[PDB]
């Protein structure tokens, strides 16, 4: 925000005063947004200045592009956008400038329309001559004479439209476009955006224990997994559509949270060595390789916490919790290998468990230390905390961060929260787990497979990146103690094998919805954005309306969502006819994702969902016309 | 906004991420508001770093090349409040000039240990000794008296004498009191420093009063208009002090122009012996550092200043910075002007305004002698004793010229205030006040419903920071319809609103006498205005004969003066109430807690009842409390409660002006709170 001139002001994406750096992924849309004024009717415009540095990040805690910008319904305001194509830091600028042939062309051609004589129209015509003279300077030589030309001719003798004629030409519109006369260019502040791999927003995670993956003897009884078993289990949770298998930690406490172990007990997986019993390094090396093939990526845990046993505690003086305070220097030094020894092993994701319990300074340090010589590298934040540090974290460089998703279950709740992860969108991506090995929310807990698949389309639909934990689609609502957030016989006490194949054939598995879920994703690139998320009225407390689209491409996407899972729900649904790119007279046809129906639909149209036939309505939207998709996206 | 071993965000009185300074005056609590976090269940606190840097005004916008021109630091305390991980602060700058607030960020031991201590309710625990090894640290940070608490309580716990409780003397209340005032601060991390210009009360609260000079000079025997002096100017300043305004706008005193002069009612040529258009500065006689001679003399208006100042009153100069085609820079300076291909000087335009009289300057071509030129006629008034100028359409000259402007002037003298009249779009309005505008003119006199009003008054608290309003009740070019028609109720109605809800509010002389005429039907001009003929008003007469609102203008006056709650802007709460023709709204003070509620009927002809629910938490209470009112119109005492009745007869009077029960002080400046 800068004055001269020309003031700019009021300047997005700006995070913190600038503090920190805005998310963006390659091929986002970044809409630009500044107040730009000056004095009088005089015309004001604003070029976009955007620049690469490369891939180096910055340590964001103590331990060229010409783009044009157009103004918009609010007064003051232009609005600009660009399209990143490479990992790294990206910096807008925004120049502002008087434009003085705007002002020539509109303050000259209402005169000469409409109507008036040669006598009254020669000044402002000499004017007018003595600005493209002045533009043809900015103009290369070899493409001066259509501006000269033009020029020579208002000052020759004659009729105003005639004289005006080739001033006021396409020739000469055009060539004033690509060089424009820019009077008084005041240079805006320089704003950067961190530009991720799209799998930093887009991704479908499926957590997934390896040793569960065991099976069952003939007896009955159940067999420790290895890395091998768990590459046995990819194919399926491939051909569900996720892209990214989180494994919970791969390097006492009892069944059922029990303080003490019975003899043979698995224990709690919560460091750089690998489970004997699951394999050797080279037995991962070959897992992560086997992902990779099926087109998954691997993200492991990063849990900073040691056993009272563990070798840090007796060489560097169930858990103890890291002191970050005594020797900085030597744990930073630790972690930092411990985090480059798996990305050495291919890994690239890691989901960093409760870092809101060690040092802000700490993961800003780490982040940029890994950010700097891998920049492909993405860190998901599981801060169950206060709004405060969980956007706080994010902005500290986290690529993504878990939700209070689980906990918004009312059509009031929902809405909130989706508007808020679309306005947080320049700070935070969100990550949306129908649950997790530590959250069994208490709708899935009494709602039942109807539930289960409502949550789905929510996180999927809602969140461009979403997660499911290995069994949401066996309906395991089972909770230890009645009230108990936690699961009756949790995976991470014992071995919990499950029989997915066979669920399937006798139809008890949702693992072909969670498929048609992703699908869906997949071909829609709506699902992809975040900040085009707007709700539709509905009218009935039980549904739930929203719609999304790609500033890209134009797709837009419509969900029209039940939140009882027993009875059926009609209502009218009402729709906010321009946000979707339309007129409130118009009429158009929409085509179901789920159900593959197909209707004529107007601003109002009646809706009804039969939690029997299918929990919600994925329809595709008529494409958002190029010249509106822009507008739609717009900040101010 | 900082990152480090504790995160500062979000921090407020931040004006475009710091560009500008925030506004200020002298006495006014400024509440501080900042996002303070660290890691795990761990302490975290903050300071309020308090540093005046004196009255050197900082240039706030990049000028052109060529133009030249020309301590103790408070740490106050932040509290946390009802929104987690937020703490807020104030202070009230006692001397006007540039003042800078910062946030300190710090991690609390002591605070920590003491919850982890308690874990009392037991045994074996000697971390009783890392709080020994804290109190020891501390007690550093304290002068030695009184660090001898710290140390009693350290030498306690270092003790082994005993239970647990040798550590009473650490957990203690003396100790505690103590370490508010010199506490141990781990990882101390510094914020962002933040600029707020404070300037003297009168920038934020001051009554104007609109006179034409040339109009005090009453009539012949014969009935035909005098024309007005100084002198007879100063003579018409009384009653204008005895109605409690204490600001004086004159428009501009100079000599008018006869070339091209306007005549009576907009009319483009001028009859032998029109007065003319007095912001057709310039003619033969004289310039902008020059007195209409019809007026008096420098000596005359050096009179007429003073005879202000003995009232109590002080002057406000129309700063209209154009030409009337004889004015001596028109052939001085030609280079100042925007000369077109055939020779001749562009005339003056507003859309829809057409100004035929007028050549405006021209900024760009010398920048540094028009720049200067303008300095020089600025500095000559204020050394003729003028710190006020009513500045014209601001928004029609260069940005960076007002920033250089008012910067230039504030540097050598802090004291001079400038009030922007720029009706444009918010953009600009809000834009010119970021840049240092002292007051500014509002959509004021278009806010006509309840709802125009509240979304009116709730963004004007809104802008506090970035703007200082000026509501005036009507100008010599704006004559509102809801005036046209609403009759002596609706004059009376806009003065409540206008004194009540803005801290600065005026009056253009002719309104407390009903003046309703308009030029043509619709149009928001007067029908014979002041500005093209000499418009003399008897005052004493109206008053006399019963068709003056002198009186009541006087008593909102009063009133403002008695309560320092309608001085202050950011404290405007407005009140549900039933009826959609009546509006009510609070307003205190943070200092001394003083608090006022309106109540204002919208409709000048009928009476409307209605049922008034309050937001008792905001004004100091709880729902069910019952306290006593004392109405400053009707005098008298009333019971109220949560919810009360309410009836407004503009046949009686148009509103009520209630005395609210006294904020309590530790409710003060939680009502002050930003987030
Ligand atoms: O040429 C002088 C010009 O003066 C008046 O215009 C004033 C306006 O009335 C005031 O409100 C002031 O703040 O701005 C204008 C300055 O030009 C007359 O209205 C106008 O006809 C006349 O030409």
């Amino acid at each position: 925000s800068v004055a001269g001139r020309i003031v700019i002001d009021d300047v997005q994406p700006v995070v913190s005063n600038g503090r920190y750096p805005a998310k963006a992924v390659v091929g986002e849309v970044v809409p630009v947004a500044a107040t730009v004024w000056r004095e009088g009717h005089d015309a004001v415009a604003a070029t976009l200045v955007v620049r690469y540095h490369g891939t180096t990040y910055p340590d964001l805690a103590d331990p060229p592009q010409r783009l044009p910008m157009s103004p918009g319904h609010t007064p003051d305001v232009f609005h600009g956008h660009f399209t990143p194509d490479r990992v790294g830091l990206w910096t807008y600028r925004v120049d502002g400038w008087g434009d003085p042939i705007a002002s020539w062309r509109h303050n000259v051609t209402a005169k000469l329309d409409a109507g008036q004589g040669e006598s009254e129209l020669n000044n402002d015509l000499l004017v007018g001559a003595r600005l493209l003279e002045r533009a043809a300077t900015g103009v290369p030589r070899e493409l001066r004479e259509a501006l000269l030309e033009a020029a020579a001719a208002l000052r020759a003798p004659g009729d105003p439209f005639t004289r005006a004629g080739a001033a006021l030409s396409a020739e000469v519109s055009d060539l004033l476009a690509e060089y424009p006369l820019r009077e008084f260019v005041t240079r805006g502040e320089q704003y950067g955006v961190w530009v991720d791999r799209p799998e930093a927003r887009f991704s479908s995670w499926y957590e997934m224990f390896p040793r569960s993956t065991g099976g069952w003897d003939a007896e009955g009884r159940p067999v420790h997994g290895t890395f091998a078993t768990a590459a046995e289990a990819l194919p399926r949770i491939a051909r569900m559509g996720f892209d990214v298998v989180y494994l919970p930690p791969i390097h006492r406490k009892g069944r059922n949270n029990s303080v003490t172990a019975a003899p043979g007990d698995v224990g709690s997986p919560w460091h750089d060595a690998v489970h004997p019993q699951l394999g050797t390094i080279e037995d991962f090396d070959e897992f992560v390789a086997s992902a990779r093939d099926l087109g998954l990526e691997v993200a492991l845990d990063l849990a900073l916490q040691c056993a009272p046993d563990h070798p840090w505690a007796r060489e560097h003086p169930d858990i103890y919790p890291l002191n970050f305070d005594n020797d900085p220097a030597g744990i930073y030094q630790e972690v930092l290998r411990v985090v480059r020894f798996w990305i050495s092993h291919g890994v690239n994701i890691f989901r960093v468990d409760n870092p809101h319990t060690k040092p802000p300074n700490f993961w800003a340090w780490l982040i940029g230390q890994i950010k700097n010589e891998n920049p492909d590298v993405l860190f998901l934040s599981e801060a169950f905390t206060r709004p405060a540090r969980l956007y706080g974290l994010a902005k500290l460089g986290f690529t993504q961060s878990y939700t209070y998703f689980t906990w918004r279950t009312s059509k009031w709740e929902l809405t909130e929260f989706g508007q808020e992860i679309a306005a947080k969108a320049d700070i935070a991506r969100p990550n949306l787990f129908v649950n997790t090995p530590d959250i069994l929310h208490e709708s899935l807990q009494h709602g039942g497979p109807g539930m289960f698949a409502i949550r789905a389309v929510l996180a999927a639909t809602m969140g461009p990146a979403w997660g499911v934990y290995s069994g949401y689609e066996l309906f395991e609502n089972q909770p230890v103690r009645p009230g108990s957030e936690e699961y009756l016989n949790s995976e991470k006490y014992e071995l919990r094998p499950r029989d997915f194949e066979s669920a399937l054939a006798r139809g008890e598995s949702l693992e072909p919805f969670l498929t048609r879920l992703n699908e869906i994703r997949r071909l829609h690139p709506a699902l992809r954005e975040l900040r085009t998320i707007r709700f539709h009225h509905v009218d009935n407390d039980a549904l739930l309306a929203y719609s999304k689209f790609d500033p890209g491409t134009g797709d837009t996407v419509l969900v029209v969502v039940t939140l009882n899972p027993f009875g059926a729900e009609e209502a009218t649904l009402w729709l906010d006819m321009p946000e979707l790119g339309m007129e409130p007279y118009d009429r158009f046809w929409v085509r179901d994702e789920i159900t593959g129906e197909e209707y004529q639909w107007g601003q109002a149209n009646y809706v009804r969902l039969d939690p029997a036939k299918a929990v919600a309505h994925v329809l595709n939207m008529p494409l958002i016309p190029a010249d509106k998709r822009l507008q739609l996206l717009r900040r101010e």
